[PDB]
């Protein structure tokens, strides 16, 4: 029996890790541990650790860490509280593997804690490029302190190998979140229509825009005749906009508070195009044959493919892309969890492999 | 007037950083800040902050962090205490740059603290390899979180560039500590003997052994037994660092001291002037410290390097690599018996003439 602990610090990355957790839990020779922390214990986002429990999981260790503040000083303090809790949490859990996804500072924290305490780290989504204040640097630091690496694409695996990781320790397995696409039983147009009191049978745009003046977006959709607009929630700067557009056209736009992964993929499935700058637009929309118009550069650095139509944040260049989207796989198909588990079962990665020099 | 804050966690790195610190203090266009922490405030490692102050430097911010419990979980907790202190220290200092040397866990802590608080990091001694310690992965993580890089050799600079750092931010300026060869006057055998009440005129090994932190079950008896098998030489020890697993080494050192009181000198921490004075006259530098492969060859003193803590570093012909094995150590010892300094100024003018306020993009190799 191998103890596989999954680290989770936000609702979104828990969503991405969901099916790997389900598979470990189901697998009889693998014991699932869960270390939940950071924004799962934030009242701003409704204590999303409860969602983990409601989905059938047992939170093995929980570590409140986030300070109620907006300063970066308080982010450093939050990271310190995190390290203090992670020491005792890893001490009690004694995982054989710690699964860490992404590049948030609490994942950096737990990764270095694991390194010091000799818990092997399996890192997901290393080798990626997504410019920010410093999210990139942190991602690569996590890569350097991890023992095995599950990249989502070949460019990413190659960049991980350039970072000095042994090729036998890097695996292109696809994007784990896309397992949802492969395992969801989608709601029909009738079911979605009855559930949200809205006729999804008249085609629509699904639009998730996240805050990076968003005017040349909401002036860019008023022009598009004869389409309904289903929004998810991204904030008052854009929420106020979305609401203004609602009141102007009270019927042919629907704003939904929280879709949920199943309903969300069902509405995204039956859409002409995913509009906006969310990450859904650069992985889930391609896997669901629905074109994407990505706005601005919040998703700058992610790999592209046929379906992606990137346009700057101005009115005209958007209004063109919408119609062009009314005029019609590197991250994989969605069996990533099983590939990850097969590699974990068949590979020794207890120790950090020797640094890999190119040549 | 640019604010250059120098981070210092241990004696070792402080001595390495000395001439850079003194040159910034002396340079009237740069304001020296110092963030001292970790082993500088532990009585078990000498309270070496006193050395910093006595050298004429002002400790702008101090952060005690080291937990006394000798476990890996206590090391993690020490790093967390570090972060909680560095938050306020860096908040007040508002440095224009933070200078971080090396690969220890407190340096990882302060580097991520500075990154999160948008304080550019100048990292010294990146691109090297020390496979036997978790300092290895720490070092590459610190490289990825640093803005400008000062390496000690072209091989190391090249490894920094492979790590995805922009070429114009990686500089080969040499090892800063070796500036002590030209600018620091060495003590003589008589002054060392009066200063430590121990005769340095008799042949002696200088021994420094730290926990090899990737080794699962470190048992250091083969070294000390090996030392006991030698005749007519003295054993002068510095203390192991604060990594988990050091109290075992301290225990073995105290056992050896009680066994051979007239032949053993245990010093928690020398001044680096004193330390280089002792190393220069030793029969050999025994142990697994980084001085065995930079300072010790530079002073023409043979090195007996034990284990894998220094595995991967550049070698030369006076480096004797052995396993943690009684016979290999005894024989390397029997052999040992029987038988350019402008780095600081280069770093300073690079920091003066370069803009590294923002992390440069990831450098993909062709
Ligand atoms: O009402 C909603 C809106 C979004 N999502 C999910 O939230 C995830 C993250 O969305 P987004 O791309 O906006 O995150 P970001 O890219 O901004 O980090 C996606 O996988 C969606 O499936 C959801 O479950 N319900
Ligand atoms: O008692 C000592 C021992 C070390 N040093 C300095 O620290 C460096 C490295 O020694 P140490 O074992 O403490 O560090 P590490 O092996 O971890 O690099 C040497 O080159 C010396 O310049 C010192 O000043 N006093
Ligand atoms: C700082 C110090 O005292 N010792 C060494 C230093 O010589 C070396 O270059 C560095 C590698 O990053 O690792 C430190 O442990
Ligand atoms: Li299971
Ligand atoms: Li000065």
């Amino acid at each position: 029996m191998k103890k596989i602990a999954v680290f989770t610090g936000t609702r979104a990355e828990y969503g991405l890790l969901y099916w790997l957790m389900r598979d470990i839990q189901q697998d009889p020779e693998l014991e699932l541990q869960i270390l939940a922390t950071a924004m799962h214990y934030s009242p701003e986002h409704g204590e999303t650790w409860k969602t983990i429990v409601k989905d059938g999981f047992e939170i093995t260790e929980s570590v409140e860490m986030l300070l109620s503040s907006d300063t970066s000083s308080a982010v450093v303090k939050s990271m310190g509280v995190g390290l203090l809790g992670f020491a005792d949490a890893l001490k009690r859990m004694q995982p054989d593997v710690l699964v860490v996804l992404g590049d948030r500072f609490e994942a950096l924290a737990v990764t270095q804690a694991a390194l010091i305490m000799h818990v092997p780290v399996a890192h997901l989504h290393g080798g990626e490029i997504t410019e920010g204040a410093y999210d990139e640097s942190i991602r690569h630091a996590i890569t350097k302190m991890s023992n095995i690496h599950f990249a989502a694409a070949e460019e990413y695996k190659k960049r991980i190998i350039q970072l000095g990781e042994q090729p036998e320790r890097v695996f292109n397995v696809g994007a784990l979140g896309l397992d949802h696409i492969q395992r969801t039983t989608f709601k029909s147009i009738s079911e979605l229509s009855e559930l949200y009191d809205f006729d999804f049978s008249k085609p629509y745009f699904l639009i998730t825009y996240h805050p990076e003046n968003v005017a040349p977006l909401f002036d860019a959709l008023k022009q598009i005749n004869d389409v309904n607009f289903i929004f998810s929630y991204p904030n008052t700067n854009i929420v106020k906009a979305m609401l203004d557009l609602k009141a102007q056209l009270p019927d042919r736009v629907l704003l939904v508070k929280s879709f949920g992964i199943q309903n969300y993929l069902s509405v995204l499935k039956n859409a002409l195009a995913m509009v906006g700058n969310s990450s859904s637009g650069l992985s889930e929309a391609p896997a669901l044959q629905v074109p994407t118009v990505n706005i601005g550069d919040r998703q700058k650095g992610r790999l592209r493919c046929e379906s992606i139509l990137d346009v700057r944040l101005d009115e005209n260049e958007i209004v063109e892309a919408l119609q062009k989207a009314i005029n019609f796989p590197p991250l994989g198909l969605g069996n990533t969890s099983q590939k990850i588990i097969e590699v974990i079962k068949t590979t020794d990665f207890k120790k950090k492999a020797p640094f890999y020099d190119l040549l």
